[PDB]
Order: structure tokens, then sequence, then C-alpha cells
């Protein structure tokens, strides 16, 4: 089994990072033009992120949800910003329009000065406590029942969510997150655990834990990772498209990005950034593992490089550890999204051996 | 100037009030069918009511937003369950998709047992301080500026929306309330003061009052009207119609039947006669100095053509002209209709 | 098995007939919305009328493809007027595109002064040899063959369709007509053969004939049925709404229209017009059939008229001589669609009973 | 003025031409991936093209036309394998739901063997000669005209056309052809004559044979060339480009690759090089009295972004605007969650 996402840039798109040569914006037009490509190319779904970098998520995929047949969109939800039962209304709305096709990503969020701009002055155990408490909220107010709940952080009173889902109990919860707050929620509320392009010992290491903690409560959570991919028809042309991405990046840009992740309080982008730190030269952390996307870019910060067979075997690496979904991303996303679907598709496990043609 | 809006029954529609015979489900092709009605026949916007007896607002304009050409869509904001700079990232994002054609409804809240349910434990006059708070943080994000504040409810500190609207300075704020604290509120920041469809003397004493306290502020308010409609070729279906539609004394003023009140409905009042009748009480309204009119109707889908069809060509321009691409008018297969 | 239809107003909408008050006009975003109301309804497909009071059928059918999910459409091609290499091309690439909803109506053409303005001077027994001969080559070059074909109308040398259609082995053939060559050609080659609302009487003869001609060409044929529908929740509204669609008919426009007919060399419209004769004093020719339709519009002229019961206590009896498709309309059509929906569905077998 | 046009591959798409390798299916959501790129990027319109190598051009049209806003369509007629009176219909009808975005592209058909299995079994000179009657007949019915005609191919009588079309007096004519013939027709009738990618020594005289016959009527047309492009930032790319596209001399004029010729593609040539250069060759033909450009690359989708991104901005207006929608702010990614793209 193996679920291959892509993405949609809501940050922005360009043939380079850094600079604002060759970008391209970001369109009700364009969004229709990868959420349509991915559609008509086979792929399980588009990922959506979330944050004040980002149009808002919600509404660009209530959007494109019209415009589009089997594609599902993974929309993330931020607890501590929303109403618990409003977030699950929109939840049951969304899903009820695009008839199941609805994936929820939890983000906690892991920038303070982010969120003292949303109104939220909560440390790092304060903020898993309030999505504990609302995912408890949220997962039952959509099973149809009228909810009472008083906890250190939120507090309802028949809390009603009168519409109900179409995926039961709720729409699938997705989560990513590295502390042992994150490795706790993840064991015992999510669906699905998610992890950002670390090498394949850290990731191991990384759904081990999880998978120790969701047996001691007698659950089995799913796993995906998120990486970013250049995948050219040569080893040469790749690693040539990998350098060329980054050439109008500057020495003070990335200082620039690099004293901005410092102030985060993330776990999971601390190990993100342990992995570049700043520098140019050797950046294969790894076999076909390049972590020159994470100088400037926030979140995902390495991508797969090289040939089709080279990277279908970097996924079958991931996929033997227990991960079962792929989210994918290219610059541009537009026309990367089919050249991994040419490429890498036929290489792939059912039905993504089959979508070529 | 005015602007003709309809409604969109995210609540659920039908052909009868109270029972759920002939009733019609909310879905994603039936709210097509109705946003692409009135976005053809020439209507200025929708209003989409918000609630617990509702979807979801924010989903259903987004994903009608890019199916519709000219139509505005009045969608509802809730203080006290959202962060403001939130809230304005999403009508950023509407916003922009829609190339301008978002509305903003400021809407408080009045049951407590939904506002519980909410997670909102707030007394009436605290509800209308974070509408205050929320508002200001909500308006000043959007025109760029990086926001620090610090109020009795709400506190941001470096509140930024980075995706600038399409609408300076901000998608129109719609409002509604009849407090003395939404009068003052509506007076100080929105730019539509709504009021429902009572007698011609009850609106124009509200307007008065409203208009009165923005001139202190060195404001003025627009006005608007939510009025239901039945109205039909002749009085006598009109009346007949209305009769029906509750079958399952109401005459309060001169073509204002409060019939649609009985149950909880979008409104409480209705326009009913024929169409010199209800755009004889449409221009009584426009002499107070209300420009937005907010109509519904059962079932709103069939009820769009009617209103735009009978009453459009006796109200001022643009909707005179919008009543009738040349050649054959009807069915024809060589001799043209005349 | 019963199939039912609605029906693309590309001729005209409104309230009444004859008179232009209470016109709707016919644009793309109209369209949009009676399609993608029979889609979301569940009506089987809609019938897209042709000729030259009508818009372009295959641009209208093309672009409401995409609009819609499941609706099928009723494309009507006429032979004679376009090549049929060519014809076949273009049902190929909307039935590839609508994922095989497409549905072919053969049309004939009956209007003489119609014909010779398209650049066709052909009799009426010439112009089902066309039509024949079209047939022949439109059927085979869908199903792969390059054909050749010389007849006495049409040759063709090599004629190919490379890109093969969804439904095999090619979208349905829909056809109407009452002459006798009419009967001979919808025997041999269509499908589903279509008749206008007809009493059950003069139907039951209809079909009995055609399918007693498709026995000798060891072939079994489908039947179809064409009405309008008056159809409202008490008999009263229905009868009343039926008056009130004519108040507006002149009487001149009544012989203007019926002069046109006494000129159409189509047996079709000439049984659909006698049942009138233009007087307009009982109308009702059977019980809950009216027949007023017919005083202005041509092609359907009769309407059944009555309530919920009375709707679909007639649809049965047309069902029980044979008849599996029905080919509704209203007016207006928007909002009519709804109400055959709403008031007769649940009425109807599956899957319409189920459907509200 | 100056219209740039792209290209909808209705005969197939890919990477690659001769061999399958790379190759892209023809689906409703290719079509549409394509046409509404080319409606967003603010191409003029699309060609589409005609044979029996496509599907049907008229039903794809339609089908794109309520799924974009502002880009035009040449549709492709065909005199000798549908009437006059109904071929002017189509046009009407596309073009009122289309709200006037409908442009006709006049094709006699230069395959015997095709032609034959339409029905058509005509000369080279018979066949311009219905395309005369086709198109004067086609005229004057949607300019709301009871046509009478009967000429030695077509006839007609009370031909009329009941729904006029939103551009006056009819959707704009394209035309081409080589023969002597095709320019006597094109400078009696048509509004735009297109020809394709010769050198520009040769389109120069070709244009001036038509403005001479077209004088000699009192009459004048625009002119317009199709061509293939393969636009890369540097010219090394481009030409390393222009090899690999056909790996399974040419270069015939400064910067015009033959390539193209050598498997039936949309034209023969193609414009190779960096965004100067190609802009430049642009400029030559543009001085030559050419107003409208259909371009075309492969593969279409993602090279109708690479050339509306390098060379509408070398363009006259309003292309040099285009490259820049209404919406402001971030225009790039976003650097951290709070740093403006440099
Ligand atoms: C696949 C994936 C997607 C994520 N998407 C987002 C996002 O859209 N917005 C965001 O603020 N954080 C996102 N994150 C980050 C986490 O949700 C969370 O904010 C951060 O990791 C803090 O958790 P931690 O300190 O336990 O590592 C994502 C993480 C992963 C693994
Ligand atoms: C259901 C139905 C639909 C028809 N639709 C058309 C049409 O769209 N255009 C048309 O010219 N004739 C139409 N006709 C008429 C016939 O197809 C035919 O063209 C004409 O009446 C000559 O046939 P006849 O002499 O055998 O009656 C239709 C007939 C039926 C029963
Ligand atoms: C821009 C352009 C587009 C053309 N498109 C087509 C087409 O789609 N199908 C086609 O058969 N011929 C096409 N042609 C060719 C002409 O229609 C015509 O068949 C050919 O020029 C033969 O005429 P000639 O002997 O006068 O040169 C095109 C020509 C040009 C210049």
């Amino acid at each position: 089994s193996m679920d291959v996402f892509w993405f949609l840039p809501t940050h922005g798109d360009g043939h380079y990072l850094g600079t604002t040569q060759g970008a391209r914006p970001v369109t009700l037009n364009y969004l229709k033009q990868v959420a349509q490509a991915a559609d008509s190319l086979g792929y399980h779904g588009v990922l959506i992120p979330t944050g004040r970098s980002c149009e808002d998520s919600w509404v660009i995929a209530s959007a494109l949800v019209p415009l589009t047949e089997r594609l599902r969109y993974l929309v993330a939800i931020r607890p501590g910003i929303i109403s618990p039962t409003v977030s699950a209304r929109m939840a049951a709305t969304l899903d009820r329009l695009s008839n199941g096709r609805l994936l929820i990503n939890v983000v906690t969020g892991g920038d303070p000065d982010e969120n003292r701009g949303d109104g939220s002055f909560l440390s790092h155990s304060e903020r898993y406590e309030v999505t504990d408490e609302f995912l408890k909220i949220w997962r039952r107010v959509l099973q149809g029942e009228a909810v009472d709940f008083e906890g250190k952080h939120l507090k309802v009173q028949n809390a009603k969510a009168l519409y109900p889902p179409v995926q039961k109990p709720y729409p699938p919860l997705y989560f990513g997150g590295s502390s042992d707050a994150a490795h706790d929620l993840a064991a015992e509320q999510v669906d699905v655990y998610l992890t950002w392009g670390e090498p394949p010992a850290a990731v191991a290491e990384k759904l081990a834990d999880v998978r120790e903690r969701a047996a001691r409560h007698g659950r089995k959570v799913k796993f995906g990772i998120r990486l970013h991919v250049i995948v050219r028809e040569t080893a040469e042309e790749a690693w040539k498209a990998a350098d060329k991405l980054i050439e109008h990046i500057s020495d003070e840009t990335i200082e620039a990005a690099q004293k901005s992740f410092s102030r985060f309080d993330s776990e999971g982008q601390r190990r993100m950034a342990a992995l570049h730190d700043g520098r140019r030269d050797n950046l294969e952390i790894a076999p076909n593992l390049w972590a020159g996307v994470g100088l400037v870019r926030g979140g995902s910060g390495t991508a797969l490089v090289g040939d089709p067979q080279q990277v279908a075997a970097r996924i079958k690496e991931y996929a033997d550890l227990g991960i079962e979904s792929f989210i994918f991303s290219g610059y541009p996303h537009l026309e990367e999204a089919y050249r991994f679907a040419e490429l890498v598709f036929p290489l792939l496990p059912e039905p993504y051996a089959s979508l070529a043609g």
C-alpha cells in the first residue's frame, strides 16, 4: 500500500529559491492548474500548508474541491486560534461538499512570534495541552455527540455539529512533530504520523518511538514522510538542477532565514536545520538526499535528487520502514508534478504503476 | 444607488415552512444552482447565514467563488470563536481569489446555548467588547500594519496579514444589531448597518439613531434591510401563496406580512403583493436612506428568478436594464416571436 | 426499465407561448442552469433539438459536458448536410470527452424551405436514402473499419475514425418519424424509436408497425415517447396552468403557424398538427392529454396535464405498450424540471423513486 | 498591434518527436490544462488543428469555452464536408456562448486521401472553388441576409442564420495557403492571411503578393505567421533541447531550425535561442506587417509557461505587462514565515 501526495504552493512558487527572479504568482488560476494536474495525473491528494506565510488553507481547499473529481485535500487545522466546535463544522461541511475527500493535518505551530501575532501566548508544553483537549472535542462532536468538556484550556457545553461528515468516524487525522509531547499526542489520537525528510536512520528511530507509544495505548498508527524531489532522466541533470535551484541565494539571505529559524520553538524544525546550518559545500547529507532546499525555505528542507531509478530506490527504503504516505513537491510545482508522475510513477507500486497511460 | 441581494439557504430550503413536505436538501449542487442563478440574473450578491443550523459559511462561499463571475458573497465572521489575525487572513485569501467580491457581515451571536457550545462564555456587554477589539485588530492588519494590541479580551503582538486584499482598505463591513452597544459599534467601525423588515416608521427611527451617532464620529454609514418576498403577477396570487406557505392577523403593515416570523427562518417579515406594490414598498424604504436590500423566497432558486423578472424592471438602474445577445426571443421554425 | 429525459430549450424559453411576454433569453448561463439541474435531479439525459430555429446542438452539448457528471446528452445529427465521416469523428470526440454520455438523435428534416436553405434539394424518399447510406457509413467507421462505400447519394473511400468511441459499438441511435420510409429506417438501423405524444391507441399501432418491420430484419428496437408535462399538486391547478400558458396566443399567429406546417413535408408533423386543426375549444384529446402546445409549437404538441397520480398513470399506460424512454418538458424549463422531479419521480419505478 | 497565440495539441503531445517515449495522451483534462494555461498567462488565443489525426476541433473548443474567460479559439472550418448554412450557425452559436471569442481558420485540405475519406473527390482548383462559394454564403448569412446562391459547386435557397453573432460582421477569417488560387481567395474574402515559418525573405515576398491582389480589390488584409519555438534562458540549453527533441545541417536561417519538419508535427520550422534572440526574430517578422503569431512547443503545457515567462516581457504591449493579475504581495516562495523574497 502507498499513497503519493503532491503540494499546493500557497507560500509562492518559482524556478529559484530566495530570489524573486523567475517567480510565479499564486492566483486562483494557477492553484487550479496544480490541483487539476494532480487530479488528472492520479495523485492521491495534495497537502495544503498553513501559517502566516500562506494563504488560508481552508479557503484554498474549499475553492478547489468543486474543480476536482478524485483528488483529496490534506488541510491543516491549528488548535488554539479557533473554536474546536467551529473547526469541526468546517471539517464536516468541506468533507460533505467533497464527498469524503477531506484529510486533516493537525498543526501546533512552532513559531512563537507568529503565535503571538495570532493571540496565543503559550509555551511548547501548553500548546500540546490545548491540542490534546482540542482533538478530544473535535473527534467527539463529529461523531454526533453533544459534548460537555471542561479542561485546563478548552471548555464547551452542549457542543454539537449538526451535519455529520462523510468519512467515519471523522476525516483522517494526519500529524507531524518530533518532540515528546508530539509523539505522545500522535500515539494517542491521530491516525497517521508525518515526519520530514530526515535520513532513513533518523526516521526509523522516530517511527519506532511512535510505534512503541501507540502500542502502549492499544493503537496502531500509519506513517508518512514529507519530501521535496528534483528528479530528471539522468543523475547529472538532476544535480545540475539542484545547483541551479539555489544559484541566486546570497549569503545574507541564508543568514536572515537561519536567524529566524533559531527563534522557532519547534523540535521538528530544529532537526531539519541541524542538517544544513548554512553550509553550501557537501549538501548531499545521504545517498540521493540533498539538503539545499532548507537553506531558505521553512518546514521541509531536503529533496531526493537523482534519476528515476535512484529516486524510486530511496522510496523503497522509507517504505520498508513502514512509511505508506509520501508527500512530494518540486519547483515549479506544476511542471514537476508532471515530471515525477511520468518518471517515477511507473516505478512505484499499484495503482501508480498503471496510471502512466 | 441600490444593491439588491439574494440569500443562500445554507440552513435548508423547501416549498413550505414548518413541515418537511416538499423540503429541498442543501447540497453542493443546489447551492451552485442558487448562486449561479443570482450571478447570471444580475443580483449584487448573496447573504450567507451562519450558526449551528447552517453549513460553514466560509467553506460554501469559497467553493462558489470560482463558479461565479460577478456575484458578491456576504460572509459572516464571528468574534470570540476565532483569532482576529487568522480571520483577516481568511478574508484576504477569499477576497483575492474572488477579485474583490467578498463582503463581511459582523455577527456577535445572540444564542447563549450555541455560544457555550462553541466555548464562549461571555455576557451581552462582553460580547460587543470582543467585537470592538476584534474589528480594530482585523481592520488594521488588513491595511498592512504590524499590529500590537492588548485589550480587555484580545491581545496580539506582531500581528501581520502578509497578503493584501483586493478591496481597499478592507472588504466592506456589514453589521446588524438593535441594542445601544450595537448602534455605537455600527456608527464607529462598520460600513453598512443592517436592519430587519420593520414597518417604515420603525426603520426610520433606528436609522436616525445610527445616523446621529455616526456624525459624532465624523463618519457616515450606509443602510440595508433584510426582507422575505412573495411577489406574483397579481395581488391575489401573492396572498394565496403566502397562505399556502404556512398552511401546515399577520399583515402588520401595507403589504408587509409577518407570517415568515412564525418559525425560525431567514427573517420575520415579508413583502407580499404584485410587482407594483412590492416596488412601492421598496421605494419607501429607499427614501429613508436604505441602499442595500437582502431578499429571499421559498424556494430560493425559483423565487430568485421570480423577483428578478417581475421587480427588476421597476427598480432603478442597473436593475432596470438587466431585464432582457439578440435574435429570437422565446420559443420560435421560421416565424419569430413578436 | 425506464429512462426519463428532460429538454434543453434551445429555441427559447418563457412562461407563455406565442408572445414575448414573460420570455427568457437562452444564454450559456441559463443552459448551464437547466443542464446542471437535470444532472443533479437525476434525469437520465436531455434532448437537444436541432434546426434553423435552434442554436447548434453540437456546440451546446459539448459546452455543457464538462459542467455535468452523470447527465447524458441526446444530440441530433442531420444526414445530407454534413459528411458521414466527419459526423462520426464529432460523435467519437464528444462521447470520449463525456466518458460515454452521448446519445444520437437521427434527424432527416421535414421542412423543405429549411432544407433548401441548407443546400439540400431532395424529395422525401430521397432524404431517407441519404440517411440510409449515411448511417451505414457512420456506424461502420465508428467500429474501426476503413470504409469504402459508393451509393446513390454518398461515396467514401478509406473513411477512418482514428479515435474509437467509448460506448460500443457506437453511441445509441435514437430516431423519430412517422412516414413509411421512417419506419423502415428505424426498423433497420436505429436502437430506439421515438414518437410524439399521441393518444395510447394511436401510439400502440405505431409501435406494432415498427416491431413488425424490425422482426423482418431480425432486429428488436426499443421505444420512447416525447411529451410536454404540466403537473401540479392538484388537478385543478394543473388545468389552470395549462389554460394560462396559451392566454396570449393570437388567432393570426395560429393560422400563420399552421400555414407553415401545411408546407411541412413530414408525416410526424402532419399527424401532430391534425390533432387540433387550430380549433381552440375542447383541447383535451384524451384523459389528461392536452394538445394546447401544438397551437404554435412544432414537434411535440401534447402534454400530460393533471395531479401527480394522473400524470404517473398516463406514464404507466405508455410503458405498458413497450415505451421505455420518456422525454418531458415544461415552461419554463428550469422550474418545471424541479417540479416534475419532485412530484412525479417518487411515483415512478426505480431509480427515480429513491432519488428524492 | 500584436496577437500571440498558443497551440492545442489535439493530434497528440509529448516530449519527443517520432517515438512514443515521453508521450502524453490527449484527454479532456489535459486539453483543459493547456487551454486554461494560455487563458491565465494572457495569450490572445489558441489555434486548434483539424484533420483525421485530430479530435474534432468544434467539440473541443466548445467544451473549453465555459472553462476560460478571455482566451480566444481559432477553430478550423473545412468547406466541402459541411453545409455552409450549418457551419455559420455553428460559428454563431460558439461566438455567442463565448461572447465574441471565436476565430475561424479556413482550411481547404491538401491531402487527397483524407479528402476522399470524407467524401470529397475534388481537384486542387476545384477545392478552392468550393471554398470561394462557401465563404461567400458563410459571410452573407451571418450578416442577417436571406441568401440565394447557385454556383458551380454549392447551391442554397433562402439560407438564413436566425441567431446573429457577437462579432460584426462575422468572426474574423484566418486563412493559409501558398498556391495562386489561395492568394487570390485570401486577398478577396479573408481577414488574416497565415503562412508557415519560412525565412524572413520568403515571407516578405509572399505577403507582398497577397497585398497587391488585395489592393486591386480595394481591401487590406492583416498577416500572421505560424512557428514552433524552443526558447530557454541560454542559447546553449536551447540547442541542447532541440537536439534532444529528435534523438529518436538543419539551421536554415538565423535562429530558424527545421527539425520539426522531419515528422508530421504542427509546422516545420522553429525559433531556437535565448530570449533576446527569439524576440529579435519576432521583431523581424513584425516589421514586415505580421501582427498575429501562433507559437507552440513540446510539451505544450510546460512550454506555454516557458515562452510566456521568458518572451512576453520582451514583446510589445499588452504582453510586456502581462508577466507581472491584480494581486500583490509575496512574489515567490516566502523565506521562513516573515521574510519577503529578495
Ligand atoms: C508534514 C508536516 C507538515 C507540516 N505543516 C505545517 C504547516 O502547514 N504549518 C505549520 O505551521 N507547521 C507545520 N508543520 C510543523 C508542525 O505541525 C509543528 O508546527 C511543529 O513541528 C512543532 O512541533 P514540535 O515542536 O513537536 O516538533 C508540519 C510538520 C510536518 C511534519
Ligand atoms: C422525438 C422526436 C424528435 C425530433 N426532433 C427533431 C429535430 O430536432 N429537428 C427536426 O427537424 N426534426 C425532428 N423530428 C422530426 C423527424 O425526425 C423528421 O426530421 C421529420 O419530421 C420527417 O420525418 P417523417 O416524414 O417520417 O415524420 C423529431 C421527431 C421526434 C419523434
Ligand atoms: C497556419 C496554418 C494552419 C493550417 N492548419 C491546417 C489544419 O489544421 N489542417 C489542414 O488540413 N491544413 C492546414 N493548413 C494547410 C492549408 O489549410 C491548406 O490545406 C494547404 O496550405 C494546402 O493549400 P495550398 O496548395 O494553397 O498550399 C494550415 C496552413 C496554415 C498556414
